[PDB]
């Protein structure tokens, strides 16, 4: 139908993991992009985890220094950050970001620049991609586009998937059978829309997951 296909395109439309890369660099554990033109570092802090996202067209940078509390008591929508979490979120120009991020910003810069060198040769980012990227031609997000970030990363020790939790309360399993398993949660811990998003661009709804993949993902998250 149409109501479904339009509701599906809405689900496919926001910030999702487009690609990511783990490292052997020590400062950043993971580079990623959730929105065209925006490149993030997911990194350890003395007390836990932090992240930052650089928009390469505007050179404005989201900085989330602490993601170690899951409080969803953010009353009002932040004007530039799509997040339902109470944690402090900062928007900085690139040079203020450099002062606080150091090697992390350098790392993001080298990630961006390598991607651009590859693109100049017609080659994609050297990174693990999701099974599907909405608006594949899109190279930059409109200016007023709110920033989203990665909050949690759960890689399968056996390499079969990675689970991501995002600041917009979306969850995304990227796995090795040419589909993602995606869903939207709310703040009272309910799950709304959820789909197998297939490499052919199709999306199949499910209620309970019969594939066994989520049951295995679940065990990894609890460990």
């Amino acid at each position: 139908e149409e109501q479904r296909m339009r509701f599906v395109d809405e689900f496919l439309s926001g910030a999702w993991v487009r690609f990511y890369s783990f490292t052997t660099d020590d400062v950043v554990a993971m580079y990623y992009s959730l929105q065209p033109g925006r490149y993030g570092a997911f990194f350890a802090t003395e007390q836990g985890v932090g992240t930052a996202v650089v928009d390469v067209h505007s050179k404005l940078v989201l900085y989330v220094p602490c993601m170690d509390k899951d409080s969803m008591n953010r009353i009002q929508p932040h004007p530039h950050v799509l997040t339902y979490f109470e944690e402090d979120v900062q928007l900085l120009n690139i040079s203020d970001a450099q002062k606080v991020l150091g090697s992390v910003l350098t790392g993001i810069m080298n990630f961006v620049q390598e991607i651009a060198r590859q693109r100049g040769e017609g080659l994609p980012p050297p990174a693990v991609h999701a099974a599907y990227l909405h608006e594949r031609d899109k190279t930059a997000v409109p200016s007023n586009t709110k920033f989203a970030y990665v909050r949690k990363v759960f890689p399968d020790p056996s390499g079969s998937f990675v689970l991501f939790r995002l600041s917009n309360l979306r969850s995304q399993v990227i796995c090795n059978v040419l589909m993602d398993i995606r869903w939207q949660s709310d703040r009272q811990n309910n799950v709304g829309q959820r789909y197998y998003v297939l490499a052919d661009g199709t999306a199949e709804p499910f209620t309970v997951d019969h594939t066994g993949i989520l049951f295995e993902v679940d065990q990894v998250v609890r460990n």
